[PDB]
This record gives structure tokens, C-alpha cells and sequence, in this order.
């Protein structure tokens, strides 16, 4: 097997296929022809190879589909517009009114909608549960019970769950594990090889890398994402990914494992500085020793990744007067851009939540999230530090 | 009030505001920052304008929305990653358990397995009604009934419905009505000024014209719009349209109105041509004579389209010897493209029925499907000559 | 020989050889691999068949100019950067030092520019001569006359060439004609089947159709094209053309026909309009019966084009009024747009600044210049009515 | 305090763009238009004039290309950008601007194959004098000075043999005797090497290689001061090339820059690991790596680049034959001209890259028969590694 970095960039495409273009054509159409209508008739039943609508399946989309599946491990992947996409598809296929779903205790804002005012709401059972906590786990696992979802680490807070350990009690009980490794990426974590059957990606983020393109991501088994592919995608969500963000998602892949080296080194500086600062009451970073679940932490992922989570002694007044303050740092939702950018979750990407809600699932009201980029980090520093003294 | 051309080049865009570009810039990227995070906060309660992230909202998908909107002649447009993301987006968000929609008799494929087997299976109630009969339509109203949902004209026997006359009903009883005017574009039929609540496209067929991108939009009011954007598209499917594929979807949409014609001319003399050869059964042309439905296709569609079908006398071998003999029409599914294409709905766009769910739902043995295109008409009528002479 | 909006539509391209594809896949790529070296030294010395650097040849790019080779009746063609690409891509390389061409009366204002403070600055020798005088042209003749240069309908007056009555005189002393035909495109003048060697053109304009890309074409016999190819894009001008916007023209080509057909009928319509007001002085459109070179326009164009020039009688200051006043219309240069255009060189463009400096070349005070684009002939009406009573 | 100069790579992500100015976008947008509008027709006067600030024409100028300009400019430490459809656009639109009819250029002894070609059988063609001179030699760079001399013009490290020429030298030599110094610095980029510090006049771009990184595009770039890029802009794009840069290749291109300073960090371990295997074998009779000691000009090297480069070139023993046979058996590294990017290329300059040369303008000037080129790309040392080590099993 070659390495990361190798299969990043060549996994599944020879040049020689494709009249020696040393970067895959983009197959920018909708749809394809057939040389008879036989063998047209044979790849809708699936008796023969080949492709017909770009909805169903496009063959720039199964390059990045291929090597994504590479990168996590897994057997077969599928992209889609957007991670809710992802998401969306998957857990339309895969449960039925009277299923019931075990939810990590924090979740993706549009997530939590999702279940509770969406799929919820059409007769899916739902009950939220602490994924570190493993007696409690095997506690709330009824014979209803077709499906564990969860992120680790959650957005925002950054809890974790023992993956391995929850994958022991899925098979004692038979259930499906799916995880959003979005955070992580396969570069840093791989659930599948952790005994998750499905991970899905929000590709929007770090696996784009540049903030130009939404798209989503789903691996796992070949049987399992068929499913996703020909009901969750096709009939369901609709949520195809164009050929063109595709192609710029497989170029942002490329660097994947420089992009998170880079972010992970910075992310690690600041969170060591913002932990000697006066200003800030507590920060979360998986690679600061004080991190409660600092052991897991090391045991699941190589690295302890680009985004921090902290509050601020003077609460959500300070919060907002800090954010203000950054002059390099962007105030915007998403992660994963060279550009560093903070946001504040209450107001915006946990909104979706009720006060209550937030107070119950672990989202505070004076926290704020940084999601740290690809620039110097003398210049990171220099404009956190001058937005702490701000923020008094 | 401008024409109809002249909006489909212009509307919604002042190149005075874009730095005099005459071409709209294309807002490829997934985020937006905020001045303030009250700014951003604000954003996300609704209250100012603006733009946080692309899969609620996007400059570019924004003016497409609107041009849309313009041509439809609805309050608010909505654009998706594809038609089943449109229909999907819209229906996911209408529709609860205990709620019944009423359907056409004939529908496309993946919207027919959408709605059977996807939220059909989720408490959703399902009945089929001919569209054309107000009479069965007003004794099928129960007062569950929540939405009335078809295609004018049906996909693939151009089975037409009476907008005007569905719309009197469900404006009694509280239904909301959605037509997917996919076959006839804005520019031949307006299903909202004939009383529908809202339309949705596949924007992959005659809006985009060049078979390149895959794409779907929703026009109606801006209330249930709103919700359809913020709940549907936000949570339940994220069917995110690219921002390239955006720019290139109004680049079409700039010439439809003489796309529209060209197909239109050739398809009627194609029509007229297939009626008097010996091989050809029946056919179904809105601009024939012979037509059953002759007289309301006259007062809702401007023009009679771009689609044919046909069966011939021979049957499915017959419909096997033609199409494996055309040389210049393409062996492909989907419609509305430069190119002309050839299609058996049985076997390839309508295998999400079974055997003989083709049949009592109007999906004939040797039906052919042709989306007559934009090439020579001469070359058209010789090659479709030769091949009536090959399927003897 | 199938007709020209199926070759614009279909030539040189079969979706069998590329996996099926409706729409050909673009080769956004620079560099090409070679399965061993003894393939890759042939490729380089022309003896194998193959692809190696995009600067040189690519596959998307080769559909391209094949496709306009045949619509010009050529054998074959070269995609450049620009119109200016293509110009001076084939200047280059057919003049030297001490050679002379022969030039139209008028030219577009950056290809005077090269020819007089450009390559006539390093030793080549430049005259103007008027193309529709064949005793003037054959007196001009000298055994330098190496390449003979026009447009015709020459910008920005729409004086026109004898095409075939130049080509002739050429044939008698050796010379190389090359005609720019970018205001009539290959849908309505072919120069080629008249006589001439080389066609160029400015894509950027009506080929393109749609504003949105910057190319230029060059189509005429092999053994030029590939010495255009090898020697002014490779090493004098570097003008490479992207795949992408080549995609993009390609997309603008299938729609040429009736781009032409409604960009000719809209200006017919203003031409008429604007001959009988009394604020216009002089017009020239070559579809009026008043237009000097009537009869020739009428053997060489098929139609007489989208663009017109007139004169207001107020001079420069009317010019302006009017010019200001335009709501629908834009301010902008170039032409060939889905959207309507206007320029008043007088208000600076073509380079000059005074009456006097102006009218060696037939540029003059109170001259305006329409695009008409594909808008609704009634909006356009009242928008030039309008502006020509602001004019007073 | 304030004053203080933004690290490079940060200048590579933010330079010349604030989101707020563009409705909040995060990324620019692409301005994929080729011609602007005017709201009166005398603010349309004063932008073909130079007046007024703002946009007519692609061509001329796009914002989507000025701010790859302004950022390249940043980057490379100049006062102005222009950005064109190729390296070959770059270079001929600022040849053709500066010289005329009895102007000298004095030229690097080894150039990439169509500048050669655009040199002695375009420009030479139509009346501008041309000599080659060693131009790490600062003695014979200074003898063959004449007042006809108006550019100078070489690459650092020079397409294939990596000879080097010290910039700060050749430009004392220029600021004496009073001629425009141009350096193609596409080998090293702006990250490795700055040329307009060490007193260049212009550097140029084949911004198709490291700075894009991905190999999707072509591209050029020519970064100066004000008066000499204006003019270039002006002249050499607008009415001598042509050579237009599609702004959507231009929004690839910033999104490679992005990312410049970690690949080429990367490429630069990859090769030096590289090296000095190769270094160690019994087949290579010699090998050019700029981060061996080995290396001809290793002080120079040291003393202008910050790091030695992606680029190897090495000959075996057994000289074109074995050559053949060692790329031939290579599977992860590709068989392929070009350069800069994630996949690591192989190639061989006497029939490829430098096959516009004569076969003794070849032994002159520097190119070997038996030289085979490497662009060592972003893969995993160890997977590249072992791909070189069967090459040379199979090659013996
Ligand atoms: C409320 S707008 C902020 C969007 C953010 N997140 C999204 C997201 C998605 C969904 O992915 P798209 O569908 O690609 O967004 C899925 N899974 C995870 C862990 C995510 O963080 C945000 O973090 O700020
Ligand atoms: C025979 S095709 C090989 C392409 C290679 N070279 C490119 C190049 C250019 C020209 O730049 P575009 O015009 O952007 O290619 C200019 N200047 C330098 C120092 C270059 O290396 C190659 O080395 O293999
Ligand atoms: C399985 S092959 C599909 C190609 C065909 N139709 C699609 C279609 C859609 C769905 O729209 P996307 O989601 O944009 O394809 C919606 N509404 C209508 C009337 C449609 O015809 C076809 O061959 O008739
Ligand atoms: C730099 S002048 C641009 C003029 C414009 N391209 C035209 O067609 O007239």
C-alpha cells in the first residue's frame, strides 16, 4: 500500500486512460449515450459497467469518489452537494418511522434540525446520549435502536467518543454506526478502521481546503452506499455535486496532509498561548494536557487538529467585543480555510437550538470557536492578543 | 413592463453595482464574513439582509432565483443541485405524517419512486387522480389532502391537466398546488398565472439547453418559499447548487426563448413527418390535429414543445431496430438539449416501476421518446427516415 | 454534408470515444504523459500522433478549432487567448523585415496599434489602401507585398472588401490574404470559399455570444496553421487559450444560427428606425437600400449582421446627451453580446483626441455605434426613442 | 506595532483583498466577463485615457487578474503585476515592449527550449542582436557590455542544467553600464528566491508550474516596477501577444498560491532525500541537486535560495541507453515535460523540452544527451524512493 500523500494524489486514475492527461478531464454532462439500447437497458438493471445521468453516478464524481474511499479505508464512497447532503441521504435511507436513533449528546446545528424538526418529525424515535460514556450507551440500546450517529470531536465543544468502544456495543446489540468525521478528516482520523460501518463529510471544509466549493462526502461499504446512491441521492435528497466542484474538491485533496500538518502546529501555539492568557476562563484543544479527554484524544487521532473552542471570563459581552476586534481573523461560520476565521455558536451555527437546548446539549452562550488557518502565526497571535486586550 | 427576452438577458442585474461588469461576478465560495458579529447574528434571526453561507443563500444563486421568478411570473425563485432536489426540497417540507397528497396519473421515474417508496413510506398518504377529470379530482378531496402534485405535460405520454381548473378545487379545500413545468419552460406555459402555488423544474433540461449541468429551481410565493429554502434545502436534502453551474444555468436561460422555438418548429415537422408513415401506431404531439387533448394544450402551452412520442406497428422489436439505426440523434435519456435524443421509458428513464406498473400508470410496450433538438431539420427527417426503413 | 447548425452542434466529436458523454470532457490540464520515452521523442518530432503540452495542442482545444474549420470550410484551426492572439499569433509569423502588407482603410483600434507602433516599428512595412477599389489595390501591389490585411465589414464604419476580386489580385503576385471576419461570423460570410487564406477572429465577440470569455481563432490551410501553431503561439505570443473558455465557446457556438438570426432582425428593425429621425444625419447598415456598397454586401453576406453606425446631427455634444440617456442599452465597447451595446468613440475609443486627429480614417464627430443584441425589439425601440429626444 | 510586514504565507492567503469590500465573500468572486460598462460616457473617457481608476476591458485589465497581480507583486517583493495566458506570454510581451531594431540582449548561456527559439528564429529575426554569456562569469558578462546592450536576460536556476548566475552582481554590472536586468524565476518562486531584491529590474513566470501547483493551467506572470509593467501591459499584452489570462485560471492560480509556501517546503525535502540517494549509486555518473555539496555553484545556491529546489538532474552510466531504459520502468513517477507539480515527472531535455535546439546547440550551451531531468513532486519519500531504486535494477 502507498502512502497517504501518494493515493491523495493518484489513487485510482492512470493518465494513460485518458490520452495521457496528467489531470483527470472534467465530465461536465448531464447525461451519456449508448451504442445500443440493449447495452443501455443492461447498466439501468446494473448488468453491465457504465454510466447514464450524472444524478446516479458521473465519472469525475467516482474518481473523487474512489479515492476518498482510499484515503478513509473503506470499500466504495459517494459525493454529494453538501454535508447535509451527506447526511441527509444516508439517514433517509437508512431509517424507517418507529427505528429509533442514538444521538451524540452535541451536534452540527442543521444536524439537530434535522432530526428533531425533519426526520423526526415523520415518525423517527430519537434520544440523545453521552458517546464517552459507554454504560450509559449500552443502557439506552433498545432492540429499535437501527442506528448510532454521532461526531467525534462535536461541534463546538470538541467532545469525543471512544469510536471502538461504541463499534463493540453496535454489534453486540446490531446496529449501524455512522460517523461525521468531518473535523478530523481521513488524514488525521479513520473511523471506519475503528469498526464504523458509514462516515460522512461536510467536503466544504477541510478536504476543499480554499472555501470555494459546498460538496459532501460518504464512505463505507460497497452494499451500504449502493443503498445511499440509487434511494438516499436519487429519490430522496437530489443532492447532486457538479463535475466542477468535484474537480476542485480532488485538487484541494492533494495538499490535505500539508493543510492539517499546517493547521495543526498553529492551532496547537495558540491554544498554548490562550491558555496563559487572564482574559480567557477555559479552552478546549485536544492537544493541551489539561483537555479532559486528553488520553483518547492521542489514542484516536494523530493529531489534535485546527479548531479551538474557549470562553471568555466577561461572558458573551467580551465574547462579542473580541470578536470584533480581529482584524486578520474573519467573523464567519465554516472552518477549514486557509483563512483563520471565529465565530460565536449560540448565534449562529447552533441557532437552530432554543436556549434551552443549547444549556441541555453543552453549547454555552460566551463561547466562541476558532477555526485556525494557514497563515504565519506570529500574525495570528499578534491579532488574538490585541482582541483579548479589547475584549475587556 | 419588459418583454420577455429582455428579462430572461437582464433582469434582476445592474452591471453599475458589480464595478460595471457586464457579466455578473460568479460568487464561488462557501462563506461570508460579517463587520460585527450582531451583523452576522442578525443574518441568521432573519432580520437584515445579507449572506452568511451558500447552502441557505448565494449572490449568484440569487439573481438565477430571481430571473426565475420573473419568467414564471411567481414572487420568489429557489435554485437546487437538481430537479429531484427541487421536487424533493419542496415536498419534504409541505408534507407530514397523516397528510395525503394527491398525484397526475403519470410521472417521472425517480419522482414516482420518491414519492412510493421514499416518503410515501414515511405516513405520507398517496393517491393517484387524472388532472384532466375535475370531476374524479373533487371526489378524491379528503380533508387530510394537504398538496396537489403534477406534471403538464406527463412525462413521457404528454398526458396534459387543467391548471386552471385543479387550482379552483384546491383553492376550496386549502390544498396547495405544485406543477413541474420542466417540459415546457416559462416561456411556453405559466403554470402560477393559471392558479398553481408553486413550480419546479429540472433546470438540467431546456433551462440550462446544453446538457451540462444538472440543476433544479422553485417558483411560487415568498411564504412558502421561505420555508422550502430554510427547511427543506437548509435540512432535509442540501441539494446546494454550484455557483458555476448557476452562471452557466443563466447563460442558458439568455437564449430560451429562441431555443424554444427551434425546437418547437423542428419537432412539428418531425410530428407531421411521423404521422404519415406506415410503421408509426399512434403518436402524441400536442400540435397535431389528432391530438386527444388538442384543445387544452392550446390554452395553457403558447407552443407545442420539443418532445415527441411514438409507438410503431412492430412493437418493443421494432422500437430496438430504429433506435440501435439512428445515426445523428443519441441513444441517451434526459431531454432539452442541442443534441437530439432517442429514449425507451420501459427499460431506461421509467425502470423505477416494475413490470406492468408501466402499464396501469400509461407507460406503453414500444413507446420511443424523442427531445427533438437544434440541428438541421433536414438532417433530422433523413436520419429518422432510414431508421423507420431499418426497424422493418 | 450535414447543415451548418448540426456541424455547429456535432463536428468532430462522437460521445463513444469518451465514455459516452453527451457534452465532450475538459482537459484542464498543461501536461500530458507518455506511456515510454520513444513515444514521448516522436510526439515532439510529429511523427506519432498524440498530446504533450497544452501551449502547443490539446484535446478540448482541437474539438474547437476542427468544429470552426468546418463551419468556415477550412482545413484546419487554432484557439488563442484573444482576437489579438489570433492576430498577431499569424502576423508574426508570416512577416519580416523589409516585407510589406497591404491593410484595409480602417481598422479595430488595437490592430492599427500593432501594426503601426508594433511589428511596423521592427523593419515591416505598412500601407492603407481602400479593398473595394481594385485599380488602387493592384497599383499598390510591389514585390514586397508579402500579406494582405481587412476586415469587412471593417469596423467601425462597415466599409466593405472584394473578397474575391483582392483574392485574385493576390494569386498574381504570391501573397497571403488574411480577412478578419468577426463581425459577420461563419453563420453569414465565409472569406475562405471567396478566396482568401486566413480567417481570424475575435471569439470574444459573437462567437462566444455571451461576454463571458476573452479568445480568438485563426482557420485556414494546414501548412499555415500549423506554422501559426508552431511559431507565433509556441514562441512569439504565448496566447494559450484555456480549456475552460474553450468549453465555454463551444457552448456559445451551438447557438450561433439563432443568435444571428434575432441579432439581425433586431437591428434591421433599428436601422429602418433610426434612417427616418430627424436628429440622424447618417446611417450605415448594410440591410438598408441607402447603404453605398449594397449590391457587394448582399454577394458576400448572408444576412446583413447585428451592428450599426450612425451619426447624430448636433455633433459631439448630442453624441453624449444621447449616449447618457440609453437605459437598456449599456455603455460599454466590444460587441456581439446577449445584451444591447453602444459606443461613441467621440467620447474616446480607436485612439485620438480632437477634430482633425479624427477623419484620416473614417472615425468621426458625432458617430455612434450600436451592438444590437438579443433583447425584445419593443424595449430596445423605446430605449433609442427616448434617448434621441435627450439628444436635442 | 502596525509597521510591521505580514509573513509571506499570510500575504500569500489575504493580500489586496478584504471580504467586506465584495458583499462579504470570503473567496473573491470570479469576474468571468470581457468587457465593463460605464454609468456616464465621460467617466468612460477617463478610463481608455488613465484619468479615472476602474475597468473597460480584459484584455487591458479585470479585477479578478489584478488582485493575482497585486498578490504576486506582494509576494515577489515589486511594486506592480501583470498577469498573461503563459510563461511564453509573459516573457515575448516584455521582450517585444523593451527592445526594437539594433538593441542588444545579452542572454544566460542555457534557456528553456522556446525561449531559445523565440530568441535566435523570432525577435533575433526582425533586427535585435543576441549573445549568450556565462553569467555566473562577472568578468565576462562586464567585457561583453556594449552601449547597444538594453536587456539582460537569464534564468536562475537555468531549464535543465541548473547553472546559476549571482543576480546581485549582474545587476551592479546593469546599474553601471545602464541596461534592463530580467530574470526568469520560475524554478525557485518568490518563497525560494527574490530576484528584485538582489536588484533585477523584472522577473517572469511560468506560473503554469509551481505557482499554480496543480498542473490544470497555463499561465505567466511579470512582476516589476510601475512604469516598466504599465508599459508591458500596454504594449506587449495589448497589442503584441494577446496573451489574455481567463480569469477563472487566474482564480486556480491564487487558490495554488495559497498553498505555495507548504508544497514547495515539501517538494524541497522530497528532492533533497532524493539527491543524496542518487548521490550514493553506482549507476549515476553525476548528478545537479543544489543542496549537495557536490554541486558546481553550491555557495551561490546557499547564498540566494533559501532552500535548493524541486528539480534533479542526473545522467547514468550507460548515457542515453540506460537513460531510456530508466524511465521506461518507472510507475509512480510520470514520463512527461513540465514541472511544479503534486506528481513527480520525469523527462529528457535533448528530445523534449530543448528539442527546438540543434544537435550541437545542445553540446553547446550546456545539455548532455544522456541528461534526464527530474521535477520531484509531493508524494511520499518512500513510495518515490523505492519507484528510483527498480528504475535503476531494470536500467543496468
Ligand atoms: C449554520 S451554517 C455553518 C456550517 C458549519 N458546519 C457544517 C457542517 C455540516 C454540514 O455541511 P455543509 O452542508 O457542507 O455545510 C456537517 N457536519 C459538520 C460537522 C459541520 O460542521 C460550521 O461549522 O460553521
Ligand atoms: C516543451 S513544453 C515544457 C514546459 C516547460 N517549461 C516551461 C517554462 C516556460 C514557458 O512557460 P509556459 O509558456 O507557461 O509553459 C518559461 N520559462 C521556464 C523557465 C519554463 O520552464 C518544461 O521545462 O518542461
Ligand atoms: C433517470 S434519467 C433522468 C432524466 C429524465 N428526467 C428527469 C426529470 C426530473 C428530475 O430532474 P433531475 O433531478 O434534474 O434529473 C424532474 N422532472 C422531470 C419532468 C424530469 O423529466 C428523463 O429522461 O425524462
Ligand atoms: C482596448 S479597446 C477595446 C475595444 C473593443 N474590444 C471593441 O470591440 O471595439
Amino acid at each position: 500500500l502507498p502512502g497517504f500523500a501518494t493515493r491523495a494524489i493518484h489513487h485510482g486514475y492512470d493518465p494513460q486512460d485518458h490520452g495521457g492527461a496528467l489531470v483527470p478531464p472534467v465530465y461536465q454532462t448531464a447525461t451519456f449515450t449508448f451504442p445500443t439500447v440493449e447495452y443501455g437497458a443492461a447498466c439501468f438493471a446494473g448488468e453491465q459497467a457504465g454510466h447514464f445521468y450524472s444524478r446516479i453516478s458521473n465519472p469525475t464524481l467516482n474518481l473523487l469518489e474512489a479515492r476518498m474511499a482510499s484515503l478513509e479505508g473503506g470499500e466504495a464512497g459517494l459525493a454529494l452537494a453538501s454535508g447535509m447532503g451527506a447526511i441527509t441521504s444516508t439517514l433517509w435511507t437508512l431509517l424507517r418511522p418507529g427505528d429509533e436513533v442514538l444521538l451524540g449528546n452535541t451536534l452540527y446545528g442543521c444536524t439537530f434540525a434535522f432530526l428533531h424538526h425533519g426526520i423526526g418529525e415523520f415518525g423517527v424515535k430519537l434520544r440523545h446520549v453521552d458517546m464517552a460514556d459507554l454504560q450509559a450507551l449500552e443502557a439506552a440500546m433498545t432492540p429499535a435502536t437501527r442506528v448510532i450517529y454521532f461526531e467525534s470531536p462535536a461541534n463546538p465543544n470538541m467532545h469525543m467518543a471512544d469510536i471502538a468502544g461504541v463499534a463493540k456495543i453496535a454489534r453486540k446489540h446490531g446496529a449501524t454506526v455512522v460517523v461525521d468525521n468531518t473535523y478530523c478528516t481521513p488524514y488525521l482520523q479513520r473511523p471506519l478502521e475503528l469498526g464504523a460501518d458509514l462516515v460522512v463529510h461536510s467536503a466544504t471544509k477541510y478536504l476543499s481546503g480554499h472555501g470555494d466549493i459546498t460538496a459532501g462526502i460518504v464512505v463505507g461499504s460497497q452494499a451500504l452506499v449502493d443503498r445511499i446512491r440509487l434511494q438516499g441521492l436519487k429519490d430522496m435528497t437530489g443532492a447532486v455535486l457538479s463535475p466542477h466542484d468535484a474537480a476542485l474538491l480532488m485538487r484541494g485533496i492533494k495538499t490535505l496532509n500539508l493543510r492539517m500538518d499546517r493547521h495543526c502546529a498553529n492551532a496547537q501555539v495558540l491554544a498554548e498561548f490562550l491558555a496563559r492568557q487572564p482574559q480567557v476562563e477555559l479552552i478546549h484543544y485536544p492537544g493541551l494536557a489539561s483537555f479532559p479527554q486528553y488520553t483518547l484524544a492521542r489514542q484516536q487521532m494523530s493529531q489534535p487538529g485546527g479548531m479551538i473552542a474557549f470562553e471568555l471570563k466577561g461572558g458573551i459581552g467580551a465574547g462579542r467585543r473580541f470578536m470584533n476586534a480581529l482584524q486578520l481573523f474573519s467573523r464567519a461560520v465554516s472552518l477549514g480555510d486557509a483563512e483563520s476565521l471565529a465565530s460565536h455558536p449560540a448565534s449562529m451555527t447552533h441557532s437552530s437550538y432554543t436556549p434551552e437546548e443549547r444549556a441541555h446539549y453543552g453549547i454555552s452562550e460566551g463561547l466562541v470557536r476558532l477555526s485556525v488557518g494557514l497563515e504565519d502565526i506570529d500574525d495570528l497571535l499578534a491579532d488574538v492578543q490585541q482582541a483579548l486586550k479589547a475584549s475587556a
